[PDB]
């Protein structure tokens, strides 16, 4: 029946960290004549626009930056949630208060600023501070491997906030993310489920346990496909839809 | 003897929140044929470039972004300074640690992110977090006026650290600044007081207490002139230098 293809962006439609190629851009627009298409990424709208184009909300039937915490359908923004409204101010403050006190007790070479970055769909927590310089970021990343600073911090937060409906995830070099359970890429499915699609396909390059496509891939609402590269994505689409 | 004119940038060489005009820029290059000129501002070099032109270091004999913590003379970097280098990483971290722990204990209706904004010349500290919305800023300031949150916080910091040569200044609705003693616009006077000037003129538009030109205006090493607008600065320069 009527169906939808949901694509991870980075590593799936694009080489890691790159803009999409015009060839792949043309392929997806031809695919879209047979089936609706949508993209989902953890990065913010501006990054999605850089990777896929400023006119992204016109070229894709759905656009889900920030895992869908910002969501466009048919070019218009859908209803929105944020972490503080979902969790309540009291839990937000307890989480922040705890993280602030914990960071105060970490011994580091350097500390700077923006220890807590408050985003739509998460708190990003950095022991050094997100305002650090590139040199300081690498110094921290290197010490963190040696001392397990972020790993211990997250293990402590998981016990302290057991039962409160939070997920913690270390990514990148200086930080970890604290977000409501289920606000990974599965969040966007709320905007497409039970909306007439007989099948919702999903394509992603990090569907393994621990990868950022694992939960949406394994969700029963999607017919999930693991891709190894954008050329593998195109291969599967030509098989299924041509 | 030989003299130097030092100008505030915003509101003195430019209309507030506006770029320098071509006509003013021409005026200063003519004035520079008669007397050395310099600019000092609170903003970083990139912002000074936005206000005065990317070639700013070529158009003035001295350029002092960040109150002189960055100093250019005759087109080349004379000196760079920042709070972490001056205070040392140990003291930086003790200050930040104390503020993080303290903020973790403040009871507020809301907390957000960027409790500590690290700048080259100061730490900007906010119990609620600088990322909060304008509505949240107003709510906080109402509570602060009745609970004296920022006053008690600064009082306790003054007891604990000010012997380390630190100043604390409350301002606006949600934050206070922590900075080494004398790191206001006066800081830049160290870079010109050795170059043989008999008079250092200073022109600024916020020369009253509280304003960011007040300390440099009042410093005995400057011949200070308060100006209401760029046109007023120009009228005064006409009478002084023809
Ligand atoms: O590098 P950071 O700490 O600024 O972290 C940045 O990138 C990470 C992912 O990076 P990757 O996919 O390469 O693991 C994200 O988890 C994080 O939210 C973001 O702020
Ligand atoms: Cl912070
Ligand atoms: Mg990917
Ligand atoms: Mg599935
Ligand atoms: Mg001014
Ligand atoms: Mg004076
Ligand atoms: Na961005
Ligand atoms: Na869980
Ligand atoms: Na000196």
């Amino acid at each position: 029946g009527p169906a939808l293809c949901l694509f991870d962006v980075d590593g799936t439609l694009t080489a890691p960290r790159q803009k999409i190629t015009k060839e792949m851009d043309d392929f997806l627009q031809k695919l879209r004549q047979k089936i609706k298409i949508g993209v989902v990424g953890g990065s913010d709208f501006e990054k999605v626009q850089e990777q896929l184009g400023n006119d992204v909300v016109e070229k894709y039937d759905y656009v889900f930056p920030e895992n869908g915490l910002v969501a466009y359908k048919d070019g218009k923004l859908l209803c929105r949630q944020n972490i503080q409204s979902h969790l309540g101010e009291a839990l937000i403050q307890d989480l922040i208060n705890y993280c602030l006190s914990y960071i105060a007790k970490i011994k580091l070479p350097k500390k700077r600023g923006t220890f807590i970055e408050f985003r739509n769909g998460m708190l990003n927590v950095s022991p050094i501070g997100r305002s650090c310089s590139q040199e300081e970021r690498i110094e921290f990343y290197e010490l963190d491997k040696k001392e397990n600073i972020r790993q211990k911090f997250v293990a402590d937060l998981r016990k302290e906030f057991a039962g409160k409906g939070l997920t913690f995830s270390i990514g990148g070099q200086i930080s970890f993310d604290v977000f409501p359970d289920g606000w990974d890429k599965r969040y966007c499915l709320r905007h497409v489920e039970n909306d007439g699609y007989k099948t919702i396909y999903f394509f992603g390059d990090k569907t393994m346990p621990g990868g950022n496509d694992h939960e949406i891939f394994t969700d029963p609402r999607t017919m999930g496909y693991s891709v190894t590269a954008p050329e593998d994505m195109r291969r599967i689409c030509e098989l299924l839809f041509s």
